[PDB]
């Protein structure tokens, strides 16, 4: 479980 750009990058998207 990651998510270095996913965690916020999922947001903006």
């Amino acid at each position: 479980i990651l998510g270095k750009i996913w965690k916020p990058i999922k947001k903006l998207f």
